[PDB]
């Protein structure tokens, strides 16, 4: 196939935070009680009520796939703490969680700004570049997307449906041999680290609405 370097070195993607969990006066209620969510269940819930008053908290195929999802991670999780057991969409209410969203926003607008921009694009530098056949060269989409409930348009049937989280145990990296490895995060490991010299792309890893291919790739 043509070879596409010769060298390649980079230092991997960024990932978006770990999840931060709500403050305690902070809950989705359940036929009118607190319910105590764990921390997965309770991220999966905020993406729904983040969209309470749009036009897809209002649209049955999206709220019947937000909330299978839902329960799944649930499960996943061990379940609620306090007992409750979450089985019906109907008797869930996110507007604590929307109201509180729509509280931190308005409280972000007294923002500080640049100077975020610049430690941010000054830790982003070791991404936004890579090495290739001894050459600084520009990287596109060092960053993995956040998890959140897609999107689809009209009658997309798995419109609502959860955008899982992407780890670095889902992720493959190409370089070099030789090259050095960018260190996995925190207590991760890389899902694959491959040394391809037909493809150009950095890292790739799999979305899970469509099972299509992620790439972190050169820019043009």
């Amino acid at each position: 196939d043509t070879i596409k370097w010769v060298t390649l070195k980079h230092n991997g993607v960024i990932f978006p935070p770990p999840y931060q969990p709500l403050p305690s006066h902070i809950k989705l209620y359940y036929d009118g009680k607190p319910v105590d969510l764990p921390p997965q269940a309770e991220e999966v819930a905020g993406f729904f009520a983040a969209l309470l008053e749009s036009d897809h908290a209002k649209n049955p195929v999206f709220q019947k796939n937000f909330f299978n999802d839902f329960l799944q991670v649930l499960k996943e999780s061990g379940g609620p703490l306090n007992g409750i057991e979450i089985k019906e969409f109907s008797r869930c209410d996110f507007t604590k969680m929307f109201d509180y969203f729509q509280l931190q926003k308005e409280q972000k607008k007294q923002l500080e700004k640049k100077q975020i921009r610049l430690e941010r694009e000054k830790f982003e530098e070791d991404y936004k570049f890579c090495e290739l056949d001894g050459r600084r060269e520009q990287v596109g989409n060092f960053k993995v997307e956040p998890p959140d409930l897609f999107r689809g348009r009209g009658a997309h049937p798995k419109t609502g449906k959860l955008k899982r989280r992407v780890n670095p145990e889902d992720i493959v990296l190409n370089l070099s041999k030789d090259a050095p490895v960018p260190p996995a995060p925190e207590g991760h490991k890389w899902g694959e680290i491959r040394h391809d010299n037909t493809v150009q792309w950095l890292a790739m890893w799999r979305e899970n609405i469509f099972n299509s291919f992620k790439y972190v790739r050169l820019a043009a």
